[PDB]
């Protein structure tokens, strides 16, 4: 059986609000053909703006990964783009009445329930991987990122906060996907900020839909969230969903391995964009026989 291209079965909707603009937005993901890629419209727009979710269009990464067609953008990308890559969707139009895509709870589970909801449709195509041949870094002062040749799917995290609140082993973890579970042990990890820096954000009018409903709130010496957190490591798993939803802008499943320290959108950027220069450090491959891959995929 050959590891074929995926979409969505059925159009489903979602309704929320931006993170940083707080202004409310409706979504529709919808089935999309063999070699489209995920693809963002902007339907509020005449006419509808569409913007590959490629590293090529990947505009502002201060705050959250953005896609810009001229100047029409598209506002935090990564975990919707998290959730597709987690769920192997190869082909999809997402489409948005507003410049962001709506923040939800804050992590990629209401995505993954969503997309897993209107079902997965397996394409008369074979699903085409990026495979690391060679290593790849970026740096920019402390913070690394890296890719490393790997049979199969694992990303390392590790992330340095002199807080109260972020010691011991918790700063740092590795997913390898062959025996590890993308929807249970990472989806449900939600944005996070501390208060000062939030408080610095609502100031320049950014920050306009967060509440304690859809992030991780930590003060000085403790999380304010009432109702706790989802995984003792949260803080770091959200970071690696943020990390495969910026490498999904690839345009396809990676086979390799992803090491970042105190890494962001900005730098994940970075290494794509050096990763795509260096074509001697990776290759296109498909597997007509399911036995051979090195990643394996939920049922459609
Ligand atoms: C973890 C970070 O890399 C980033 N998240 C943020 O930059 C961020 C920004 C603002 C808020 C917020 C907020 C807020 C506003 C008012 C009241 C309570 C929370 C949360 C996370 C992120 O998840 N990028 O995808
Ligand atoms: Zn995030």
């Amino acid at each position: 059986a050959m590891i074929k291209q995926r979409t969505l079965k059925n159009i489903i909707r979602a309704t929320g609000v931006g993170l940083h603009s707080g202004e409310k937005v409706y979504l529709t993901l919808k089935p999309a053909p063999v070699d489209t890629g995920i693809v963002f419209s902007r339907t509020d727009l005449d006419p509808v703006v569409e913007i590959p979710a490629r590293a090529e269009n990947v505009g502002e990464t201060t705050m959250s990964t953005t896609l810009v067609k001229g100047d029409v953008k598209v506002d935090t990308v990564e975990h919707l783009l998290s959730a597709m890559a987690g769920l192997g969707i190869d082909n999809a139009y997402v489409e948005l009445s507003a410049s962001e895509v709506p923040i939800m709870d804050g992590s990629a589970g209401p995505f993954v329930f969503l997309i897993q909801s209107a079902g997965l449709q397996e394409q008369e195509a074979a699903k085409k991987f990026i495979r690391i041949k060679r290593e790849v870094s970026v740096e920019e002062g402390d913070k690394r990122a890296v890719f490393v040749p790997f049979d199969g799917f694992k990303v390392s995290f590790e992330i340095d906060f002199d807080h109260p609140v972020f010691r011991g082993r918790t700063q740092q973890a590795s997913v390898d996907f062959s025996s590890t579970s993308f929807v249970k042990e990472v989806s449900r990890a939600r944005t996070f900020g501390f208060m000062r820096d939030i408080e610095y954000l609502r100031s320049q009018n950014l920050a306009l839909g967060g509440s304690v409903e859809n992030a991780i709130v930590v003060d000085e010496n403790r999380v304010l969230n009432e109702d706790g957190l989802r995984y003792e490591d949260e803080f770091v798993k959200h970071k690696i969903l943020d990390a495969i939803g910026d490498l999904y802008l690839l345009g396809n499943s990676l086979i390799g391995e992803f090491r970042g320290f105190k890494s962001g959108h900005a730098l994940n950027n970075q290494l794509l964009r050096t990763l795509i220069a260096d074509k001697d450090a990776w290759e296109v491959v498909t597997f007509e026989d399911a036995r051979t891959a090195p990643i394996s995929y939920m049922r459609p």
